[PDB]
C-alpha cells in the first residue's frame, strides 16, 4: 500500500554524466559509449545568445577547444559535430559505464525522472511530465544545462529529455535526445513564452483509478456520462480532450476495479465542481496529473 511519487533510481544515469567547458561556459554532458552528448549553446558566447549560427560558431571550434571531465579525468575530444540542438561529442574512451540504453521521443502526458547536474555532478533526482505545452515543471538552476530526463524499463535507460532552457513563466524547455525540442521552443535568448498549460485528464483519470485501488471511495458516484458530454465539461476547467484512445488505455484499470472508464469521468467532473471540500485523495488536496495509466500499474500491482 501507500502512494508516491516515485523517480527510478538514478545510478545507471549518474555513470554517465560529465562536465563539457567550451570558453568561459560549462554544463552537463550524456557520455554514452564514445559520444558526449549536450546542448549545443555551450558554443555561444556572451555577444551570440539571441540570433547565434550554430553551424558558424562549430566550424569555427576545434576539438581542442572542448574540455570534457568525467570525474578527475580530462576526456581528450578527437571529433565533433551538430545533430539539430544537441552536439554530439566523439572521444577517445567509450564510457565502461554506458548501461543499455535508446533514446526515445515521448508524447505530452508521459513521465520521466530527471537527474539534476551541476558541473557534472548529480544534485538530485525527481519524477516530472511533460505538459501539454511541452513545457517542463522542474526545478533547474543555472548550470544544470544538459542534465537528462530519463525512464528505465527492466535494465534498458530509455532517455527522453535533455535540458536546455528556462523561460521566463519559470517553466523548462529542452529537446530529445536527437536535439528536436519539445514544442515550439529555439535555443536562442529571443522572446519566448509557453502556450496555455491545461490538466493532463486520462493521467487524473488514472490516479483516480489508483486511489479505488489503495481503497479510497468517496468520490464515486451513481453517473456515467457520454465522452462527449465530459470533454465540453472538461475543456471548461483547461483539461485536456479525453480521447477513445485515453479510454482504451484505462481499460485495464477499469476492469481492476469494476468502474467503467465513463463512470469515473463522471466523478471526475463532480469533483472539478465541487472540490474536495476538504478531504483529500491518496494524500493530495489537488488533482494529480503527473501520474500515467502505466505508472499507476506498476507501483500498485
Ligand atoms: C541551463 C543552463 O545551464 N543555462 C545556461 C545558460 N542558458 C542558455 C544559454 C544560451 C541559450 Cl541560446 C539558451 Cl536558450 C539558454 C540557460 C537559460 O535558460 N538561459 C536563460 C535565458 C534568457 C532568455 C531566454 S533563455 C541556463
Amino acid at each position: 500500500s501507500g502512494f508516491r511519487k516515485m523517480a527510478f533510481p538514478s545510478g545507471k544515469v549518474e555513470g554517465c554524466m560529465v562536465q563539457v567547458t567550451c570558453g568561459t561556459t560549462t554544463l552537463n554532458g550524456l557520455w554514452l559509449d564514445d559520444v558526449v552528448y549536450c546542448p549545443r549553446h555551450v558554443i555561444c558566447t556572451s555577444e551570440d545568445m539571441l540570433n547565434p549560427n550554430y553551424e558558424d560558431l562549430l566550424i569555427r571550434k576545434s576539438n581542442h577547444n572542448f574540455l570534457v571531465q568525467a570525474g578527475n579525468v580530462q576526456l581528450r575530444v578527437i571529433g565533433h559535430s551538430m545533430q539539430n540542438c544537441v552536439l554530439k561529442l566523439k572521444v577517445d574512451t567509450a564510457n565502461p559505464k554506458t548501461p543499455k540504453y535508446k533514446f526515445v521521443r515521448i508524447q505530452p502526458g508521459q513521465t520521466f525522472s530527471v537527474l539534476a547536474c551541476y558541473n557534472g555532478s548529480p544534485s538530485g533526482v525527481y519524477q516530472c511530465a511533460m505538459r501539454p505545452n511541452f513545457t517542463i515543471k522542474g526545478s533547474f538552476l543555472n548550470g544544470s544545462c544538459g542534465s537528462v530526463g530519463f525512464n528505465i524499463d527492466y535494465d534498458c535507460v530509455s532517455f527522453c529529455y535533455m535540458h536546455h532552457m528556462e523561460l521566463p513563466t519559470g517553466v523548462h524547455a529542452g529537446t530529445d535526445l536527437e536535439g528536436n525540442f519539445y514544442g515550439p521552443f529555439v535555443d536562442r535568448q529571443t522572446a519566448q513564452a509557453a502556450g496555455t498549460d491545461t490538466t493532463i485528464t486520462v493521467n487524473v483519470l488514472a490516479w483516480l483509478y489508483a486511489a479505488v485501488i489503495n481503497g479510497d471511495r468517496w468520490f464515486l458516484n451513481r453517473f456515467t456520462t457520454t465522452l462527449n458530454d465530459f470533454n465540453l465539461v472538461a475543456m471548461k476547467y483547461n483539461y485536456e480532450p479525453l480521447t477513445q484512445d485515453h479510454v482504451d488505455i484505462l481499460g485495464p484499470l477499469s476492469a481492476q476495479t469494476g468502474i467503467a472508464v465513463l463512470d469515473m469521468c463522471a466523478s471526475l467532473k463532480e469533483l472539478l465542481q465541487n472540490g474536495m471540500n476538504g478531504r483529500t485523495i491518496l494524500g493530495s488536496a489537488l488533482l494529480e496529473d503527473e501520474f500515467t495509466p502505466f505508472d499507476v500499474v506498476r507501483q500498485c500491482s
